[PDB]
Parts: structure tokens; sequence; C-alpha cells
């Protein structure tokens, strides 16, 4: 029933993602000195510290908005990878599976609570 519960649930999931070794390439914005052509390929950079900062600033209204930005971290990795076998892309796929497995109940509980609120 709690329409605000998603926020702490997302904070806890972000904490788990930061402890996961697979999140290392995605914890901070991609370094342009490391990947000089990054902005020629990626229009909208995204990373987990930016997601956490947006959440802590009170700049997400719903967990769907947070989801959209986390999914953008993974689609940017898929678009930038030179190979479906690359180390960083392979890390992104495992981390995406872990994220999707955990965000499912957050989204469901939020949408259910909002439907109850507007009944
Ligand atoms: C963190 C920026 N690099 C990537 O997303 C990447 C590199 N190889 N495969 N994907």
């Amino acid at each position: 029933y709690d329409i605000q519960a998603w926020k702490k649930q997302c904070e806890e999931l972000l904490n788990l993602i930061f402890q996961c070794e697979d999140s290392e390439p995605f914890r901070q914005p991609v370094d342009l000195l490391e990947y000089p052509d990054y902005r020629d390929i990626i229009d909208t950079p995204m990373d987990f510290a930016t997601v956490r900062e947006t959440l802590e600033a009170g700049n997400y209204e719903s967990p769907m908005e947070l989801c959209k930005d986390v999914r953008l971290i993974f689609s940017n990795s898929k678009a930038y990878t030179p190979s479906k076998r690359s180390r960083i892309y392979s890390m992104s796929l495992r981390l995406s599976a872990f994220f999707e497995e955990h965000i499912s109940s957050v989204l469901s509980d939020y949408k259910s609570a909002l439907r109850f609120h507007k009944r």
C-alpha cells in the first residue's frame, strides 16, 4: 500500500549493485580520456553514481524513472561494445539480470500501491 516505499528499496538495491564486482565499469561516468570516441557512439551517458545522486536529490518521482536510467547504462554498454564477447559487456549482462530480478517486485508493489491510492 505504501506509495513511497520504492525509494528505500531502490537505495538498498543500489547498495547491492555497488558491492557487486560486475558494477565496477559502471559506477562512475565513462572516462572520455579512456574512450575518446564515446560521445560519437553514445548520446546519453549514464552510470550508477548519477542514478544514486538523482535518487538522493529527490529527483525521481517513481521507480519507473530510475529503471529507465539503469536500463540506459546497459543499453549504452551494448551499443559501445565492439563484440558480444567483450569483458565489460559480459559484466553488463550479468548485472542487468541481477537488477531485473530485484526491481520486478519494486515496480509491481509501487504500481499496485498507486492503483490502490487512485481507486
Ligand atoms: C564502460 C564503457 N565501456 C563499455 O561499455 C564497453 C567496453 N567494452 N564493451 N562495453
